[PDB]
């Protein structure tokens, strides 16, 4: 039996949580109650299989079981086509209601009146809005979410204790989702081979002292864990994630010094911990890379006898000595290395042909460096809000066909690079910036994939996982774009508009700015400020009031 094996390892609590998440991700539109029913049914059925390893239907596969239940065009089919159906029907932007939170004491009352149905509610909502959310990590946020309500609903003030914590979680939860969406995207659209180079390059940075073989073993287990979680096999994903966490801590000494504090904590915590660990200290005198990848006379021989192992060696060796290069950059270097060998090892005298492969890197290393230097200087010179606005105008012209809400969302997140990275030293800026930029653009890419409207976004998105950022950066203002005429329905007055927060106000104003740019693409930074300021003054006066709606009329 498979259901039992899992129930035993994950324990009932997690098992119920994971199954609930699994369904909420497969059916983002079904009510909360209905899902619980399906869970409990599945949960009981497994307990029998825990007692009777030979009971009825315990020989099934998690997919068939979960499949059948969810079925009480996709269902009219069978395993595995039937599963690939639900996976293929996951929505990255469901038409689901805005997730607002009632009055503090309101939530607090229900957190007590029923603590379980409260958490399942959380997991339910989060899973359904982020159909790819890393299940194991969700269990982490769930416990931290719980901790909040148990400590904050029992204090002098609550909306000063709780809320602040509910803010940080939503944010951290939004980054975790985006971060995991890129991993799923990498596996699916580009294959695991692509994901393996990625994890190899990154773990080698985190763990410079680990010998290549250890990094391989970790990349392997890691690829398995993420494949499962991205494929909807949550129960096994969690189980495998825990085994991996256990392996890491045991061999901790041959991996990284930073794992010490991580390893001493409860399962959920140390897994999250291991995932966020700082790079270990890099070893001192490491032989020059050239010696074995350029000067050696067996380069071409090793490339043929074992390309996969050799290129891996290359990535591993280059990454471990470059914690200052973004993962995507190291992959571009890896790729150039491969291209230069593929051609060189056929020509007359290979050694001469690829003797200058490092020279071809310089160009690829500086392009990222400069861009990061410029927008950090710009950042300081404008502040986050002003900074996002400049990106907003820049990107709106590159891809004017993209819908307003998306452009605002994406631009804002691209704008956060500035505050999130620039406060770091050059040495740590590029990996922070470029790897973060890659996550945001994946958002653009996945949202855009639903209802495509720009072949320029499509090309940059599907052409190469590694060049996306440079691809978007290179884009010139789209001239084939025809000015979007004035609607006005966009600015229909609404009472809320006058009692908004700073966050809210900036968002409307950025929405207004995109519409402005989509309307007059040939505008100047100067005349855009003019139209904005006047319109900002207009809304400010009309909010002064009297018969407001008459004012905005
Ligand atoms: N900035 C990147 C770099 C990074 C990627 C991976 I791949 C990784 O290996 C794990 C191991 C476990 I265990 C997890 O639960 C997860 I998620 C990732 C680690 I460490 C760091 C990121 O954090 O995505
Ligand atoms: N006034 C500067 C010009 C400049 C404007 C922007 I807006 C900017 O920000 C981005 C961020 C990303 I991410 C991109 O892909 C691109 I293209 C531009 C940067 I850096 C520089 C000068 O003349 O030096
Ligand atoms: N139609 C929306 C409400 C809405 C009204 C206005 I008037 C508006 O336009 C601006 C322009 C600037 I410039 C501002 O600083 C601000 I605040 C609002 C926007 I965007 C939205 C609804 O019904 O939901
Ligand atoms: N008389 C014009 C109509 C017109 C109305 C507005 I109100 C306006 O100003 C803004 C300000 C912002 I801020 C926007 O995002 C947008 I779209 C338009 C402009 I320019 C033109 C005609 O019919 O030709």
């Amino acid at each position: 039996s498979e259901v039992a094996h899992r129930f035993k390892d994950l324990g009932e609590e997690n098992f119920k949580a994971l199954v609930l998440i699994a369904f909420a991700q497969y059916l983002q539109q079904c009510p909360f109650e209905d899902h619980v029913k399906l869970v409990n049914e599945v949960t009981e059925f497994a307990k029998t299989c825990v007692a009777d390893e030979s009971a009825e239907n315990c020989d099934k596969s998690l997919h068939t079981l979960f499949g059948d239940k969810l079925c009480t065009d996709c269902c009219a089919k069978q395993e595995p086509e039937r599963n690939e159906c639900f996976l293929q029907h996951k929505d990255d932007n469901p038409n689901l209601p805005r997730l607002v939170r009632p009055e503090v004491d309101v939530m607090c009352t229900a957190f007590h009146d029923n603590e379980e149905t409260f958490l399942k509610k959380y997991l339910y909502e989060i899973a359904r809005r982020h159909p790819y959310f890393y299940a194991p990590e969700l269990l982490f946020f769930a416990k931290r979410y719980k901790a909040a309500f148990t400590e904050c609903c029992q204090a002098a003030d609550k909306a000063a204790c709780l809320l602040p914590k509910l803010d940080e979680l939503r944010d951290e939860g939004k980054a975790s989702s985006a971060k995991q969406r890129l991993k799923c995207a990498s596996l699916q659209k580009f294959g695991e081979r692509a994901f393996k180079a990625w994890a190899v390059a990154r773990l080698s940075q985190r763990f410079p002292k680990a010998e290549f073989a250890e990094v391989s073993k970790l990349v392997t287990d890691l690829t398995k864990v993420h494949t499962e979680c991205c494929h909807g096999d949550l129960l096994e994903c969690a189980d495998d994630r825990a085994d991996l966490a256990k392996y890491i801590c045991e061999n901790q000494d041959s991996i990284s010094s930073k794992l010490k504090e991580c390893c001493e904590k409860p399962l959920l915590e140390k897994s999250h911990c291991i995932a966020e660990v700082e790079n270990d200290e890099m070893p001192a005198d490491l032989p020059s890379l050239a010696a074995d990848f350029v000067e050696s006379k067996d380069v071409c021989k090793n490339y043929a006898e074992a390309k996969d192992v050799f290129l891996g060696m290359f990535l591993y060796e280059y990454a471990r000595r470059h914690p200052d290069y973004s993962v995507v950059l190291l992959l571009r270097l890896a790729k150039t290395y491969e291209t230069t060998l593929e051609k060189c090892c056929a020509a007359a005298d290979p050694h001469e042909c690829y003797a200058k492969v490092f020279d071809e890197f310089k160009p690829l290393v500086e392009e990222p460096q400069n861009l990061i230097k410029q927008n950090c200087e710009l950042f300081e010179q404008l502040g986050e809000y002003k900074f996002q606005n400049a990106l907003l105008v820049r990107y709106t012209k590159k891809v004017p066909q993209v819908s307003t809400p998306t452009l605002v969302e994406v631009s804002r997140n691209l704008g956060k690079v500035g505050s999130k990275c620039c406060k770091h030293p050059e040495a740590k800026r590029m990996p922070c910036a470029e790897d973060y930029l890659s996550v945001v653009l994946n958002q653009l890419c996945v949202l855009h994939e639903k209802t495509p409207v720009s072949d320029r976004v499509t090309k940059c998105c599907t052409e190469s996982l590694v060049n996306r950022r440079p691809c978007f950066s290179a884009l010139e203002v789209d001239e084939t774009y025809v000015p979007k005429e004035f609607n006005a329905e966009t600015f229909t007055f609404h009472a809320d508009i006058c009692t908004l927060s700073e966050k809210e106000r900036q968002i409307k104003k950025q929405t207004a700015l995109v519409e402005l740019v989509k309307h007059k693409p040939k505008a100047t930074k100067e005349q855009l400020k003019a139209v904005m300021d006047d319109f900002a003054a207009f809304v400010e006066k009309c909010c002064k009031a009297d018969d407001k709606e008459t004012c905005f009329a």
